[PDB]
C-alpha cells in the first residue's frame, strides 16, 4: 500500500472530492500542524476542477481556497473530532490535509474500527478570493456550503 | 476590448510569471477589489509552475497562495504607484489581479507613456499554506521574496 483510499469519490458543484489517507507525514514551516510524531495518520482531501467547472477552473486543476472542515466519527465506538484540514503540496501535487491522532488519542475511542468522515466544504470567498463577473471574462456564482461523506473501516497506519 | 501583454515572460523560481492588462473588470463579492468605474486597466500576473517545480506544482498549473505587490513607475512623468494583486478567476481560470486607476489617477502622472513593472513576490508559506517534507513525499523550500522586472508602453484602455 502506502495511500488508503477512505470511500468512493464525489462529483458535485464541478469538482472530484476523494479522501485518503497516509502515515502522519512531517510538515513544514514547523508547529503548522500536529506533529508527526502525535499523529497515526494524514488525512488528505483531494479536490480537482471537472470538465466544464462553472466557475473557471480548467479541467484537472486544483481548487484553491477552500475551507475544509471534518468530521470524523468512529461509529463502533461514538469518538467523535473534529478539525480542519489546511492547505499544502507534496511532491505529486497540492492537496489539503492533516496529522491526526488515532490510536494515540487521549479520550480515546479512535481505534481500529468502523468510521464515518464528513467533509463541510466552503467556497473562496471566504479566504478572500474574487470572481471577474464581466460579460467577456467573468464567471457564475460559487456554490453553498456543502457536505460530502464517507464511510471507511481504519486499519491502523499504513505501512 | 482584449488584453495587452506586459513585456517578456520570466522563469524563476519553479514558475512562468508574466503580466498583462486588460480593460477594467467588476470584482465579486463586491468592495473586494477597486470599483471598475474609477480604473483605466485591469492588471494581472499569470504565474504557473514550470517543468520539475521544486516544490511539487505540477507543471502548467497556477501557483495558488502567493502574495503578490506591485509597482508602477511612469518613466517620462516619474510617478509611481504601488498596491498588491489579489488571488481571483476568470472565464479562462485563476490569476491574481487589481483594477487600477491611470488617467484617472488624481495624482496625474499615470497616463499614457512608457513604464516600468515590478511584482514583488513572497512565497506560500507566508499564507498559512505548508509543504510535506517526509522522505517519500517530501519537497524542497521555498524561494526567499524576489521581484521581477517588465517595461512596456501604456497606450491608454484597451478597446
Ligand atoms: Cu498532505
Ligand atoms: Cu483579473
Amino acid at each position: 500500500g502506502g495511500e488508503v483510499p477512505i470511500g468512493d469519490p464525489k462529483e458535485l458543484n464541478g469538482m472530484e472530492i476523494a479522501a485518503v489517507y497516509l502515515q502522519p507525514i512531517e510538515m513544514e514551516p514547523r508547529g503548522i500542524d500536529l506533529a508527526a510524531s502525535l499523529a497515526d495518520i494524514h488525512l488528505e482531501a483531494d479536490i480537482h476542477a471537472l470538465k466544464n467547472n462553472p466557475n473557471g477552473f480548467p479541467e484537472g486543476f486544483w481548487m484553491p481556497y477552500l475551507t475544509i472542515a471534518y468530521e470524523l466519527k468512529n461509529t463502533d465506538t461514538g469518538a467523535i473530532k473534529r478539525g480542519t484540514l489546511m492547505p499544502m503540496v507534496a511532491d505529486d501535487g497540492p492537496h489539503y490535509g492533516a496529522n491526526i491522532a488515532m490510536e494515540k488519542d487521549k479520550k480515546g475511542g479512535f481505534g481500529v474500527g468502523n468510521y464515518e468522515l464528513t467533509f463541510y466544504i466552503s467556497n473562496p470567498e471566504k479566504q478572500g478570493f474574487g470572481r471577474h463577473v464581466d460579460e467577456e471574462t467573468g464567471v457564475g456564482k460559487w456554490f453553498e456550503p456543502f457536505k460530502v461523506d464517507y464511510k471507511f473501516k481504519y486499519t491502523g497506519t499504513p505501512k
